[PDB]
This record gives C-alpha cells, sequence and structure tokens, in this order.
C-alpha cells in the first residue's frame, strides 16, 4: 500500500515480464504515477507567448501524439485546445481507463481527442506526421537501453519543422533506481541527436511546478530541422 512498496512491485513485474508488465500494473491498481491532472509547467507554457506562437501557428489539421498518455490528461488539453490529439498507451486498461475518465469530454464524443492502445515503438507512423508531441513520463519510464529507439522514433514521428515539447522528470541525479528512472536534458539531448536532428528553441525551469517536481524538472521544447 505504501507508495514505496508500490514502486518495488512494479519494478519486480518490469524485470519479469517487460513491457507487458505496464497493462499488468493497471489492472492490479499499482498506478504510483496517475497524478489526475495535467503537470501545471504544460498549461503555463501554452498560455504563455511562447507557447502561443505554437497555438496560432496550429493549422486546421495539427495532429498532437502523446506517447504513454496513461489516464491521457495531457493529451486530453490539447484536445481542449482544438488540436486533433491521440492518447497512445502500451496498456489497453490505461486506454479503457482514460476513455472512462474522458467520457465526458466533447473532444472524445467529437473525435478531436482519441486514446488508442499502441505501441510506441511499433505503430505506423502517419504519412503526415505529427505537428507536436508531448513527452511526460514517459522518457524516464523507458530503461535505459530503449531511449536510442525513443529518440530515433521521435525523430520520424515529428513532422519537420514540428514540435517536441519534453517535461524532464524527474531529474534526481545519480539514483539508480527503475522506472521512474532518473534523467537530465543531457539524456534527452543525447537519444534526440542520435544540431543534428532538432533545435533545442526552449529550455527553461517551469514558474509554477507541483510541490514535489520543485527543484526536479524542466520544460525543453525542441523544434524538428532537416
Ligand atoms: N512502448 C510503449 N508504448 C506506449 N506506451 C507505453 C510503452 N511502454 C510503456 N508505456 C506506457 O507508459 C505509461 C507510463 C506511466 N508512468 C504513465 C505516465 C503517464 N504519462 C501519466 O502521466 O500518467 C504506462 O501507461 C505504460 O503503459
Ligand atoms: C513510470 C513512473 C513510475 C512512477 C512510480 C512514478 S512516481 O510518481 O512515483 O514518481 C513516475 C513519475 C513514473
Amino acid at each position: 500500500a505504501t507508495r514505496d512498496e508500490k514502486i518495488t512491485y512494479l519494478r519486480k513485474i518490469i524485470g519479469d515480464k517487460g513491457s507487458d508488465a505496464w497493462d499488468v500494473a493497471w489492472q492490479e491498481g499499482v498506478t504510483p504515477w496517475d497524478q489526475g491532472k495535467i503537470q501545471p509547467p504544460l498549461r503555463d507554457f501554452i498560455e504563455s507567448n511562447d507557447g502561443k506562437a505554437l497555438v496560432n501557428k496550429k493549422s486546421d489539421n495539427a495532429r498532437v501524439l502523446v506517447p504513454g498518455c496513461g489516464k491521457g490528461y495531457d493529451a486530453a488539453y490539447f484536445a481542449s485546445l482544438g488540436y486533433e490529439t491521440l492518447g497512445a498507451d502500451l496498456s489497453s486498461t490505461a486506454i479503457e481507463k482514460a476513455k472512462e475518465f474522458w467520457a465526458e469530454s466533447p473532444e472524445l464524443k467529437s473525435g478531436k481527442l482519441s486514446f488508442q492502445t499502441l505501441d510506441f515503438f511499433k505503430f505506423e507512423v502517419p504519412e503526415a506526421k505529427y505537428d507536436l508531441v508531448y513527452d511526460y513520463t514517459f522518457f524516464c519510464a523507458l530503461p535505459p537501453d530503449l531511449r536510442a529507439p525513443w529518440g530515433a522514433r521521435m525523430r520520424e514521428l515529428v513532422r519537420p519543422g514540428g514540435t517536441l515539447i519534453t517535461l524532464v522528470y524527474p531529474i534526481d541525479g545519480a539514483r539508480s533506481g527503475g522506472p521512474p528512472y532518473s534523467i537530465d536534458v543531457q539524456k534527452v539531448t543525447d537519444a534526440l541527436q542520435g544540431g543534428k536532428y532538432w533545435t533545442k528553441v526552449l529550455d527553461i525551469v517551469p514558474q509554477t511546478s507541483s510541490p514535489d517536481h520543485v527543484g526536479r524538472e524542466r520544460l525543453v521544447v525542441w523544434e524538428r530541422i532537416n
């Protein structure tokens, strides 16, 4: 019942079952990551002018992908802004949980918001790709040997000139624990760039962070270049 127990039990299935351990933890209720809401830094950036420039540039077909959406809080936020948003998670339970949590959302009924059980590493990239991708508590969930494929998949999922927002969390330092892995902007930079493929347009410390997130989180905005 203790959070530390739930993390220890979670890290035990990931060692025994691997990627299939995520749907196991979702249906078993062991979801110590679920905060019920989007992180404040995401809203403040979008409502800022540095973020406004992206929301006003938004075309009438701007597509947003939220890998590892969980219950799809961030995905529902981007749909509320007018984006054709897709929430993708490996767990079919989580996708079913997101569809209940946002059942009354006008965007789920209209189709702007969509929740699908997809594999970030396996699903077919749409031809038009994605104008924006948001990664929170997904890169830090992947084991270290999957970060390079993560950045490789991000290079093809984001269209040229598109945006990849990465809320780097948790920035805990030398903590060698499993999920959630301690990450920094450097680890995200190495995975994304294999000035090769991306441009770090913004790297900021969020003004309004969750209290447990203070000092362990940075919002980084990447642009896909040629
Ligand atoms: N290869 C994958 N493709 C898609 N989703 C994945 C993959 N591996 C793990 N996940 C999902 O990533 C999520 C990680 C969780 N910490 C959820 C974090 C989620 N972003 C939240 O804020 O609640 C789980 O829902 C997993 O099912
Ligand atoms: C994948 C994953 C797992 C856990 C347990 C947590 S945490 O909320 O407890 O820190 C986070 C943020 C991500």
